[PDB]
């Protein structure tokens, strides 16, 4: 039906060394093939991949053109009452490492509008998507992959 | 009137060894007083300040009670149309380092706002307050702030 995004699928994507760069190729490759339905971030998750790509000194400006402009993602702007409920979340995690208010945010959006979370941020309430993706495929599904990788040169 | 806090200035508070430390107490202490009207932070600062905060190991949990829950700061909830605008100047700066796309709704909500726009940050656009904001004052004022912060505690 629907998902949404986390930051951790586009910073995969675009850095080349990263541990799930494959996991990224592979879940973008299927996402935008309709995979997982409609495709959605926060505005909070937009926030944090934009910064965070142009910060590592990626294409900031490739994601911008290939995902945003292109309406490949639907961004949904949270209101004040997904933000309040955000914030006891964020509130209850205050003492647990690696727990951002983007993440509460996430887990208000993803639940309310029964949104698949893709991830590999193992620390969130609800089931994720991403983690072991790569290896998880078939051997023919990831040389197709593969291929379309180094020939249709995406990245 | 009114003003616009950037994450900068929670930071620098609750970070004792920073650059901006004093510049942030006493910051912070006119800000309570009233010097600069009714204060804002938008839902991007505040998902930065607290994930900052969280971050380096700060009291996020303190900056949540004292500033957020004691309504100090007003939330501003931005919409599609504020973040149609913000993601333009993102782009029009995407190869500038160190513009993030918090800063990009900040400039966009401070100029619509006619809000005084409060932070370090010396690339924005529009005029900023708090450079040099410690020494700029009367020695008597800094001694006023410094007894407050040691005795009263604030940090």
């Amino acid at each position: 039906m629907a998902a949404l995004i986390d930051t951790g699928i586009f910073f995969g994507f675009y850095s080349l060394k990263d541990v799930h760069h494959m996991d990224s190729v592979a879940i973008v490759v299927h996402a935008v093939e309709g995979k997982w339905g409609r495709l959605f971030v926060t505005n909070h998750i937009l926030d944090e991949t934009l910064t965070l790509l142009k910060y590592k000194k990626l294409p900031a400006d490739k994601f911008l053109e290939g995902f945003v402009e292109s309406g490949v993602l639907n961004i949904i702007y949270t209101d004040d009452e997904v933000e309040r409920k955000a914030l006891e979340v964020f509130k209850a995690r205050v003492y647990e490492k690696g727990f951002s208010y983007t993440d509460a945010i996430s887990e208000v959006v993803a639940e309310e509008l029964k949104l698949k979370l893709i991830s590999y941020d193992s620390r969130f309430s609800l089931p994720t998507i991403g983690r072991d993706y790569w290896k998880s495929l078939d051997e023919s599904e990831r040389k197709r992959i593969s291929a379309i990788l180094r020939e249709k040169g995406i990245d």
